């Protein structure tokens, strides 16, 4: 059977199956799944570019600019220019944007440690370390 | 920074990052992801119901009822009753559907092998022991 140890096939399942989970409890909480990946993306951040944040919500730039022009409407992101290079547009969470995400930021942490917890610290620690060295090389 | 080693968003971006760069290799090949995605999770395997299909494609199961409408049209896959609870409809890949993606599984293979090597057999096992057994606690 080529899909059951297939990487990919088994990145996307467990991404899919593992996010499908938060996404109601976001959506319970009034965000979409597009808002709260920038939000949860944006929390705690200096600003970003919009490439940047295409990137790491794995969200197209177009669909993510349609998507800042309505929470910047509602005062939960602001957009800025790069004082230098300004070709490029940079994003930031707002204090209103950052409150309204704090508590399903919580219940988002509450979810990751439960996911987590059968396969111990080190099992844990090993697969975000590894996850991270592959975005890190695989990112344009 | 919260999404810096928050596990769903690690995953998002590997999986899209690593799936993408495949993808491209596909449509060079005639492949949309959808039909890929198919052909590749039945390639070696029984008829399995349309849900269960949904599920390891991680695709809409009206979308997959759509995508098999067409790809059956082309005679690529087949769909057959369950014989006994026959509420379930099972689909597999026929002959002409694993030669037509017969080439392209070799890609992917060699694809994957490239993403894998900077880690290590043992990291590069450890990793899919743990998205296998990630799967098969969340799948509903």
């Amino acid at each position: 059977r080529f899909v059951d140890d297939y990487l990919p096939a088994l990145l996307a399942q467990a991404s899919q199956l593992i996010s499908s989970e938060f996404h109601e409890v976001a959506r319970q909480h009034g965000f979409s799944v597009s808002e709260w990946r920038v939000m949860a993306s944006l929390a705690g951040s200096e600003p970003i570019s919009i490439g940047q944040l295409a990137q790491v919500t794995v969200t197209k730039q177009p669909t993510v600019t349609r998507l800042l022009d309505r929470m910047e409407a509602r005062g939960q992101v602001e957009r800025l220019p790069h004082e230098s290079d300004r070709r490029i547009t940079l994003v930031r969470i707002t204090r209103k944007g950052l409150k309204a995400v704090e508590h399903l930021m919580e219940l988002a942490r509450e979810h990751e440690r439960r996911v987590l917890e059968p396969f111990g610290l080190r099992r844990a620690e090993e697969l975000k370390q590894t996850l991270r060295q592959m975005i890190d090389l695989h990112v344009h």
